[PDB]
DNA sequence: CCCGCTCCTCATAATCCTTATCAAGCC
DNA sequence: GGGCTTGATAAGGATTATGAGGAGCGG
C-alpha cells in the first residue's frame, strides 16, 4: 500500500518537480506553461512505479522505449492531489525548494495567470530559479523580470524511519566486494559496505545520517558529491540489517538488500574465512546489483 | 482559426550508485 | 605474535533527473 513518508523519502531522491516553459503558436501569448511531476526509474522497477500511481491515485506510468519507466503527472487536479501529499509529508533535501517553487507556479496556473502578460512574467521569473533555470531562449525573450529568490530550506531532521527506507531505497547501495588480502590465509578478504550517495547541497543532511543511525562515517568526493559509508561489519549487522528488515525497502534494491544480508549471515559465522563460504559469498555478489 | 489542456513519446548527461585497491591498525 | 578488519581513497558509467513538444481532443 506504500507508506506516505516512504513516497516523500523516495521522492527525496528520485523524482522532479518541473515548470516548463516553451515557445507555442497555440497560445496568445506565444509561450505554454505547464507544471509536471515525473519520477523516471530503469524498467527493472516498473513495478515500484506503478505501486507509487497507486499510492497518489493519479497520472499514468508510461514505458518509455529504452529499458526505462516514468510515473508522470501533468494535470490540475493530479497536481493537486500531489501537493495534498507534500504539504503534510514535506520533502527534506534541497529538492523541497523546487517543491514550493513547483507549487508557486501550479498556484498561479490555476489562476489562469499564465495567460496575462504579468503573470507570465511571474512564471518566467520562478522558472528562472527552478532546478537548472531559464535557458538562453527565455533570457533573450522576457528580459527585465523580477528575479525572484530561490526559497531557502531549513536544515533537515529525519523524522519518521520509512522516510529514511524510501530515501535508501532510491540511492543507497548495498556492496559485496571481494579484494586481494596478501596477508590472510586464503590472499582475498570480504568488504561489506552500506553507501548513500549524495551532493554537497545537502551535506548537513548526510551527516544526520551518522546521528540517526548512530553509526557510520562520512566521505567526501573529489567531483563534488558526499557519501555516508557505513563500513564495520559490527555495525552492519546490529544495525544496519535490523533496520532496513524493520523498514523494508519496496524496489528492486531490495533484492540486492537480500542478497547483501545473506552475506551478512556467512560473515557473522567466520564461514567468509574458509574457501566454502568464500566462494558462496562470490556466488552471491556475482547476482546482485550490476549482475542482474 | 485561434486558444487551451494534456496524453504519449523521445532526448540528454551527471548526480548518483557501484566497484575498486590499500595498509595502518586492532583484537 | 599476525591474520583480519576498516576507514581512506580513488574511479567507472549508467540510472537517473531534467526536459521538449507533436497531436489528439473539445469548445
Ligand atoms: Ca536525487
Ligand atoms: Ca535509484
Amino acid at each position: 500500500k506504500l507508506n506516505p513518508s516512504y513516497i516523500s523519502g523516495f521522492v527525496d531522491g528520485e523524482g522532479s518537480f518541473m515548470l516548463t516553459i516553451i515557445k507555442d503558436n497555440k497560445y496568445k501569448l506565444g509561450w505554454r506553461v505547464v507544471c509536471r511531476f515525473v519520477i523516471s526509474l530503469h524498467k527493472k522497477d516498473l513495478s515500484l512505479l506503478n505501486k507509487i500511481k497507486e499510492f497518489f491515485d493519479v497520472g499514468n506510468v508510461f514505458l518509455m522505449t529504452k529499458d526505462s519507466a516514468q510515473y508522470r503527472v501533468e494535470s490540475l487536479k493530479g497536481l493537486d492531489l500531489i501537493i495534498n501529499h507534500f504539504d503534510k509529508y514535506p520533502l527534506i533535501t534541497k529538492k523541497q525548494a523546487d517543491y514550493k517553487l513547483f507549487k508557486m507556479a501550479h498556484n498561479l496556473i490555476k489562476n489562469k495567470s499564465h495567460l496575462t502578460k504579468e503573470g507570465l512574467l511571474e512564471l518566467v521569473a520562478i522558472k528562472a530559479v527552478i532546478n537548472n533555470g531559464l535557458n538562453n531562449d527565455l533570457s533573450i525573450a522576457f528580459p527585465g523580470i523580477n528575479t525572484i529568490l530561490r526559497p531557502d530550506t531549513s536544515l533537515p531532521q529525519i523524522l519518521n524511519p520509512f522516510w529514511l527506507s524510501g530515501f535508501v531505497d532510491a540511492e543507497g547501495c548495498f556492496s559485496v566486494v571481494v579484494f586481494k588480502s596478501k596477508t590472510s590465509k586464503l590472499g582475498e578478504a570480504v568488504k561489506l559496505s552500506f553507501i548513500l550517495t549524495q551532493s554537497n547541497r545537502d551535506e548537513y543532511l548526510i551527516k544526520s545520517l551518522i546521528e540517526y543511525l548512530g553509526c557510520g562515517n562520512t566521505s567526501l568526493d573529489p567531483r563534488g558529491t558526499i557519501d555516508f559509508k557505513v563500513t564495520n561489519f559490527s555495525s552492519i549487522k546490529d544495525i544496519i540489517v535490523p533496520f532496513f528488515i524493520k523498514y523494508p525497502l519496496k524496489g528492486n534494491k531490495n533484492l540486492d538488500f537480500t542478497d547483501f544480508c545473506e552475506v551478512v549471515r556467512l560473515m557473522e559465522n567466520k564461514s567468509h574465512l574458509t574457501k566454502e563460504g568464500l566462494d558462496q559469498i562470490k556466488k552471491i555478489r556475482n547476482r546482485m546489483n550490476t549482475n542482474r
